[PDB]
């Protein structure tokens, strides 16, 4: 243990592991004397990046179908290789609908029984604003888990390739809040609200995705990238409630006027440092947008956790009543795709 | 409030709120289990909404009279190492200047602490209940809005660090149960109910001493009033409870020690309260490997019946505790858990 620094001096009592992370970073020694505890919390954060065959079968007895996913599905394009599975995107050979396919090796899985029990829960959670469950298939030792997918891409390729005005953002943010309203009421914390994980349909539809399933279903729980979307309570390894998702939605709206999120420029350690120390990132260009929007941002991005809004309160915000109908998003999907 | 009856036996629900039947569907609670135990299902639904569980500044300065010393805690102590922070308050290690001996410091707020008289009255009562098996109060300072509480420091971590290594055979378990019971005899002889006996409130030394804390400040001192594996069936069904809720919890803790994991671990929280209500005892994974005297010790702690459940005195005389190794035998376990903590 035994670690702090000298005031106007340097750290003493630190591992070589943490001192190397500190040196190879962009965190300048001014920024280390400025707030040495915030340094110590981000390093500690950065370092934290018996079921036999009859048991597995009887928990799977309600999700598995018979059928061959290699005949039933095509356009197999790899999309993800998260720590708890692989994620393909595929096309249903009948009916033409696009699908997500999660491939889980059961025999090699760390903590199989929870991975399975989470599937049993989203099987019982239907909402129009989340990707619903479709089917599972057992292939030898390799569970396949099929999910909804939507034709129009992510929010990201819209956000980075057109210009959304406030009433189109109001439509999208009101959709997400209905999802978090339902989700948080059934005791789930999403933990990963960002633009890559919002899926748009061609009709204008908004659905919310956790294909890595890094979602708190039971009490439990950064090579997941530069973590711009994380709330301040997350990164001090303070314990956290569902209010972190309200913060992460507020970072998504900044991405939706600036075109990009704050702190995506910089590497994850300095970026984690900045979330801890700056608090609210709101300052980028406040004159380009209305008073009625900025008050919505200042209830999403509160520092006091009780001062932050919950999803049900924020659904009655007057910025949300600006919302254009969802079909207004339709040409923006098209404009991204021909750019190619 | 909205009301629910269950249409007598061999029968269903009506009056069921829209809110509850979603959380009961995604419980993985089968519609058959609901028919067998309708009352017990109704009770854990009511408990799950109550959750796990005004004052003038003149009144506060009355109660702080006997416990607050004057002095600057930032002069009296140094080398503050922040360990954790959050809801109960920021927890620290510090070194005494005068004594040269390490201490724990709980920096608690007072203006933003709801129901702050529950914690002030715990400190007042527990200040004078000194035991070798519970961790003793040392000092306190009022710094602005924050009351720094100085507590005795135990270097051997907690029992959770040991049990996540799982190397405890029945000799080493039985000594740790012996120390817990000695604390529980004291607490109940002085009208305290701990209510949260679990492996995070058992604090070890290097030489193997075992001591009890009440972090989070939840303990009955005057008769009134995560996923909770330690809770007895009478608490979880919103029935009435007495000092034998603690005896149930130490029974749950011997299973956590004998298996390396809390029971009900990666299962649903509301369905966990269903299984405590109706079955009560958690099923042991490999009962072949536990000696019958130990199994009889568990059947004596984890009785559903309260009067048949043994008291703090009675289980102290239970022969299972005579299998106990010296407390020095814990020292390799503690040192290995702290080394594997890297």
């Amino acid at each position: 243990h035994v670690g702090f620094d000298a005031v106007t001096g340097e750290f003493t009592g630190m591992p070589e592991q943490w001192a190397r992370l500190l040196q190879t970073s962009n965190i300048t020694k001014l920024e280390q004397k400025k707030n040495p505890q915030a340094v110590l919390d981000v390093l500690k954060f950065y370092d934290s990046n018996k079921m036999t065959d009859e048991e597995i079968m009887e928990k799977l007895r309600t999700i598995v179908s018979i059928g061959d996913p290699k005949k039933k599905y095509t356009r197999y394009e790899k999309i993800g290789q998260g720590a708890s599975g692989t994620v393909f995107t595929a096309t249903d050979v009948a009916l033409g609908q696009e699908v997500a396919i999660r491939q889980i090796n059961l025999q090699k899985q760390p903590k199989k029984e929870l991975i399975i029990n989470e599937i049993l829960v989203m099987k019982e959670l239907k909402n129009p604003n989340i990707v619903n469950f479709l089917d599972s298939y057992l292939v030898g030792d390799e569970l396949f888990v099929v999910m909804e997918y939507l034709a129009g891409g992510s929010l990201t390729d819209v956000v980075t390739e057109t210009c959304m005005d406030e009433a189109q953002i109001a439509a999208v943010c009101r959709e997400c809040l209905q999802a978090l309203e339902f989700l948080h009421a059934n005791q789930v914390i999403h933990r990963n609200i960002k633009s890559d994980n919002v899926l748009l349909g061609m009709e204008g539809s908004v659905k919310l995705t956790d294909f890595g399933f890094c979602a708190q279903i039971t009490p439990e729980q950064t090579m997941v990238g530069t973590p711009y979307w994380m709330a301040p309570e997350v990164v001090t390894r303070k314990a956290y409630g569902p209010k972190v998702d309200i913060w992460s939605l507020g970072i998504m709206a900044i991405e939706m006027v600036e075109g990009e999120p704050p702190y995506l420029n910089e590497n994850p350690l300095r970026a984690l440092y900045l979330i801890a120390t700056n608090g609210t990132p709101e300052l980028q260009n406040p004159e380009k947008l209305s008073p009625i929007f900025r008050d919505f941002l200042n209830r999403c991005l509160e520092m006091d956790v009780e001062k932050r809004g919950s999803a049900k309160e924020l659904l009655q915000h007057p910025f949300l009543k600006l919302a254009k109908p969802l079909s207004s998003l339709t040409p923006l999907i098209m404009a991204a795709k021909e750019a190619m």
